[PDB]
């Protein structure tokens, strides 16, 4: 991967591996989002900010501030097959005072069709309290730099579904996975649950009837706490085809995320 | 990947991504055993086998009859960090009358410096009766010719660990994950756990203590039976600047073995 000529973007190609599609023979939805947390990834690191997962500058790191996720969303509009090459290109962008943008556009390399757009709010938080902190204007300028100046939008339509609210689902839950509980293999390098897990969380509360007759199209989910090790989490879903998600601790009932998924018939 | 000039070998390279490194800061043991799996599978294609998982030929799929494992055994000898380029080689031999082998020797793409290498044993199993088969003449014309006339071994040292006996260690195990649930993310494209959760459920039985301080240079996996969607796993292991485990897999319920392994780890000084 690498910078675009002016700088304020990130391109990688990767190749779809055999073992990186599941039962409809194309990538899996944990492959996308592996594919976009990747290209973030490189993007933090050619403009010199953390590699940590937390994307810093050197200012946030003095002041105990991170980057956090506050929502992700993810629409495919054709999945790649084993051999297929695409290109992700991405960007960040102000997303008012407490929080930033950042978008991918995923093409299939051969043809240079869109087959898919993301888009993710990140605020910055600090790690002692777990609160929003807000900064100045000369401490958001040490990234803003990096990103453009005119705002590029991968959902500039006027009333996205990538901005709409997720409602809280009413139980008992149409369609339900309890007692879920986390393998080392899925923690990130600070013991939380990494984001790949939640995907895999949200897609058990599916029934296997929609599994075997329709495949995703939009994923949101709006994150509100991280699973610990120890954590024991229940996975909720119903017909909001759309669902409605709601990922939950088995004792306490708190709210671990929220999300919405978008399907589309085989 | 390619297939070598002679066709008798198979050759792809990866750059090792940010979210396929663990807590040594470099490629997890499930990475490096999801590219064995992925050079593996585009050297069947480039031959023309199957694709499936079973790497069959027309007379195997006339006869019924799929590949199945009997043991994988990988050892690394330094795992590559994020931004490294590895270069994979693997091909196939004969394994007697009863199976094949597939090798594989990982390099360091940048210095061409060996870091680790791994060898699995095949055996023909008829897909409706479950029965393991000798193979026939004509099975074995129909891959030998894929296959280099003088044996290449990964392992050609005299009394290699790679096929050294796994025995069953005796309950109570020292360490135990139970009640271990395979996810929809762990079924293979025919419903079964597949290979890289079982070396995930294997290394959930190592003590933290071990994790916090030790890297694994050598897994040793013996098959017996497949873990379904529905199945239970209960993953044991007890110790047989170097250190040793055997491992079990076993059904919750009836206690029926799945698989059984052993782990050898080294030291992190640093
Ligand atoms: C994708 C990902 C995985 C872990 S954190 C994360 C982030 N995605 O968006 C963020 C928000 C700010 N930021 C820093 C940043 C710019 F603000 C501008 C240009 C390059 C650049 F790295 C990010 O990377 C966090
Ligand atoms: C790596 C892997 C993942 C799923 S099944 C599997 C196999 N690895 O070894 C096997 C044994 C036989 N065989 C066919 C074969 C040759 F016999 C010779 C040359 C190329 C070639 F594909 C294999 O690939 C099965």
């Amino acid at each position: 991967g690498s910078l675009e000529p002016d700088g304020l973007s990130y391109k990688e190609s990767f190749i779809v591996r055999s073992y990186e599609v599941g039962v409809n023979k194309t990538a899996t939805v944990e492959t996308i989002a592996n594919l976009l947390q990747e290209v973030g990834c490189n993007h933090a690191q050619s403009v010199g900010f953390s590699t940590d997962g937390f994307a810093t500058t050197t200012t946030m790191r003095l002041l105990r501030l991170i980057w956090v996720t506050a929502r992700m969303h993810i629409e495919i509009y054709k999945y790649p097959a084993w051999g297929d090459v695409v290109e992700i290109e991405t960007w960040c962008q102000e997303d008012g005072k407490i929080g930033t943008r950042r978008d991918w556009i995923i093409k299939d390399y051969s043809t240079g069709v869109v087959i898919g757009r993301a888009t993710s709010k990140w605020v910055m938080m600090n790690q002692d309290t777990r609160r929003l902190q807000r900064v100045n204007d000369e401490v958001r300028e040490e990234y803003l730099i990096f990103c453009p100046r005119t705002p590029r939008l991968a959902f500039p339509e006027e009333d996205s579904d990538s901005l709409k609210k997720i409602p809280k689902l009413e139980e008992p839950a149409q369609s339900s996975k309890l007692g879920l509980v986390p393998r080392r293999a899925d923690l990130d390098m600070n013991q939380h649950v990494n984001n790949v897990t939640y995907i895999g969380w949200v897609l058990e509360s599916i029934p296997q009837e929609i599994i075997d007759t329709h495949e995703l199209q939009t994923i949101t989910l709006d994150y509100r706490r991280e699973c610990q090790h120890d954590d024991i989490v229940d996975s909720l879903s119903s017909r909001e085809c759309q669902f409605l998600h709601f990922l939950k601790l088995s004792g306490s009932g708190l709210e671990i995320n929220r999300g919405r998924t978008q399907w589309r018939r085989l």
